[PDB]
DNA sequence: TAACAGTGGCCTTATTAAATGACTTCTCCATGATCTAC
């Protein structure tokens, strides 16, 4: 298999393309084929540069840790509700929590979920393709989810500045930092 | 040897709390089709 199937499954040494390649069983190859359906994609905004002066290009991939097929399926189909402007974040943790923002908290059930956020970013301006730069593991509990839900409810939402044939989505730095 | 040990009234009035411009520049790609040599 190659990096398009397994993210990060790069061939380090191009002169050994035949041998030094990640190998998987056919069933796991089919699973890796179906990977992109579940994982969700967020855009990372660097606050050092102004939003207007350059549009975002960094991509965050939220890969959840599966506890049950039904649970993750329901979570993804529920995440289908979110507006597109919510997927623009200014921190990896914001995206990780946003994946689980719609989750219903049960007081009688011990809530625990985990996910990984993968950052894809061009090394230079003329880079042809994005490169995996960092992987962040996020573990969320009931208190973290409740606090993030309150923060989302009470803090200002993402503004949608609309200019000529471009929709510049201005993120909330306070929400991302918190 | 004594009796005093200051009685008053004020404790800043204005005014201005920055003016500019810069907010990185390069490069290091990965992978498969094809060319080619043994």
């Amino acid at each position: 298999i190659t990096s398009w199937l397994y993210l990060g499954g790069i061939v380090r040494h191009a002169r050994t393309q035949n041998t030094t390649k990640l190998e998987e069983k056919p069933e796991y190859a089919l699973a890796l084929l179906f990977v992109p359906v579940v994982c969700h994609y967020c855009l990372l905004h660097i606050p050092s540069e102004d939003l207007k002066e350059r549009k975002p290009h960094r991509y965050l991939v939220v890969i959840p840790e599966i506890k049950d097929f039904e649970d993750a399926s329901q979570r993804r189909w529920r995440l289908q509700q979110l507006e597109t402007k919510q997927f623009h974040v200014s921190s990896l943790g914001e995206a990780g929590l946003l994946y689980y923002s719609l989750d219903d908290i049960q007081p009688e059930v011990a809530y625990y979920q985990a996910c990984q956020v993968w950052l894809y970013e061009k090394t230079n301006k003329a880079s042809r393709q994005r490169t995996l730069m960092s992987i962040e593991e996020i573990k969320i509990d009931k208190n973290i989810l409740i606090t993030y839900q309150q923060v989302q409810k009470y803090f200002k939402t993402n503004y949608q500045i609309i200019k000529y044939k471009q929709i510049f989505i201005k993120v909330n730095p306070i929400r991302s930092l918190i």
